[PDB]
């Protein structure tokens, strides 16, 4: 099967770390930034990595059992199937927002009642001893004095981590999935800056909550979720060092810039000096697969 | 181009249990027939022709789906709607902004926040409620009305429905997610509503994909939200724009373990699926959820399907 990417404008595509439209395309503020996101990780032949779901339905949800009077949510997969501990960093689609406090909204499922607000607020710190999703559990800040059951929900807003005091949100990082006696197994590996004039491209969407900068919380990811779904369905074999893409204005068919899509599931470009980069481009463009290229192909600066 | 006008029709090669509802973002949890065999539906989301033409308020992707955005003044009850990206909603052009919820016959309990963040601390989340059968529910006219005065700063608010409950009026009536709200008013009805979808008859019945949405109802049961197409199908069709080459696309719902056909379905160009239930009580609800719909052939609308399920 021949390789393709979805024929949909970037601004209509979705973040792969949480369900939301993509609102920007950027380089990392630190040129040396290494990332290790667990969601939005997919080899371009359709192999999912880390905790990455095939589709948005599973993305950025948390599900588990909790007993009345406990602080611990014992995780399952989003569809209620058992989570196999020690195997993966966390259930598929589990949030990968590091360096922040999570303020979640959850509810008991299925409904078995004729009245009542089912929504419960809980908070999760990700750098504490009780945050051990790789062992199958996370700990809420407070005792959960609500009925025992199967709860499902998501993070509604984030704030600065409670500890160390004063530290800011840093969404370039992932939480500590592991425990005191065990590192998390099968983490999607780190992605390093490519060098040779190339730079990683990140797709960003704003997420609710405060921070020390009194500005939006911007969530960077490596691939639009629709690209992931496409690759999972298509399973097109990787036949070059990189897939050369053109970012095309669909109104005019003008090529706005060359990008490389690497087998590992990330995009690069060559910024044309400081100030230049993909953030200068309109967001109504569509990426188009042009050709497989070798390791010796040099991108035209953007 | 020649390639574009000859592009072969395809559907996403992903098991149903991994696909998403197109009326709100969630995994599909089942397939059902409508309890009433005469049920006509007119959902505004999850509506797409199989050549990629979006209908109603249907977004191309899940990013825009089931969101509400607008401006509200402190001390007011009126949310003046915009598109999800903050751009103006061109009223009269559509029933509502793209992705606007189409949950009829229920009270909406929403969570919204002021955007963008300009704070260094504080919970930004606000609870508001919306009734859909009241005078103030006029999304087609560009606004909806909250139950209570909004005593929070004037600004641009974004959010969604978090949970639903029975309509407040008429008192005692139940949630009915088969219905859409009245988008317009008595003086102005909603323009460019996606058209109704009617039972095909002659042995065929419409297939609905369901996902549970939080909240109570009179039956103490999950609020199962039915939709006509998985969202991934819609995104696929928008991207592919494959020409429709026949009356209907014959699909086989195939078991990935055995490669056996578990059921025959027809996908009609209007963007909905039918099957033939194998007697009373039989239907697609009896099939496992790990099957994959595979495109077999273009067929005539008169093509007869092998009955599905067991009586
Ligand atoms: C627990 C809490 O609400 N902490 C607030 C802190 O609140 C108060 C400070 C002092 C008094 N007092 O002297 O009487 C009373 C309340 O206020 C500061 C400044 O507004 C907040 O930053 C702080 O919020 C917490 O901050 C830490 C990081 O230091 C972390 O981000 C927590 O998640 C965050 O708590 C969350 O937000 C607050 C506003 C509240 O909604 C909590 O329920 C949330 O967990
Ligand atoms: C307004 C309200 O909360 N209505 C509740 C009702 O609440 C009360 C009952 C009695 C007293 N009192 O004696 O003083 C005070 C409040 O409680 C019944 C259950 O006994 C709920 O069914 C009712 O909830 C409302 O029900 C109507 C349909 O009849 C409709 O679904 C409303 O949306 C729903 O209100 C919502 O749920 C309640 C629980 C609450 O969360 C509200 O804020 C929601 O809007
Ligand atoms: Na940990
Ligand atoms: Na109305």
């Amino acid at each position: 099967r021949a390789f393709t990417v979805p024929n949909i404008p970037l601004q209509t595509l979705s973040n792969s770390r949480f369900p939301s439209l993509i609102q920007g395309m950027i380089l990392s503020p630190d040129a040396s930034q290494v990332v290790q996101f667990q969601n939005g990780r997919c080899l371009i032949d359709g192999q999912l990595l880390g905790t990455t779901p095939a589709t948005s339905g599973q993305l950025f949800r948390v599900r588990g059992k909790i007993n009345q009077g406990a602080r611990t949510l014992n995780l399952t997969e989003v569809d209620g199937k058992p989570f196999m501990a020690f195997d993966s960093p966390a259930p598929v689609g589990f949030p990968d927002f590091g360096k922040c406090d999570w303020h979640m909204r959850i509810s008991k499922t299925p409904n078995n009642t004729s009245s009542g607000d089912p929504m419960r607020s809980v908070s999760v710190q990700t750098n504490v001893q009780g945050f051990v999703p790789h062992l199958g559990s996370i700990q809420f800040d407070e005792v959960f004095n609500h009925p025992t059951g199967d709860y499902i929900g998501t993070i509604e807003w984030i704030s600065q981590p409670s500890t160390p005091p004063g530290t800011d949100i840093n969404l370039w990082e992932i939480p500590d999935y592991g425990s005191s006696l065990s590192q998390a197994a099968n983490l999607a590996p780190p992605v390093f800056p490519p060098g040779f004039g190339e730079a990683l491209v990140y797709f960003v969407s704003a997420f609710p909550g405060p921070n020390n900068r009194s500005a939006p919380n911007d969530v960077p990811c490596l691939l639009p979720q629709e690209y992931i779904t496409h690759f999972v369905s298509e399973q097109a074999p990787t036949m070059g060092d990189a897939a050369l893409l053109h970012y095309v204005d669909p109104d005019t068919n003008r090529n706005l810039g060359e990008f490389k899509l690497y087998p590992g599931g990330y995009l690069t470009c060559v910024p044309n000096g400081v100030g230049a980069g993909p953030q200068q481009l309109p967001l109504n463009g569509v990426f188009l697969f042009v050709s497989w290229v070798s390791r010796f192909y040099q991108l035209k600066p953007v």
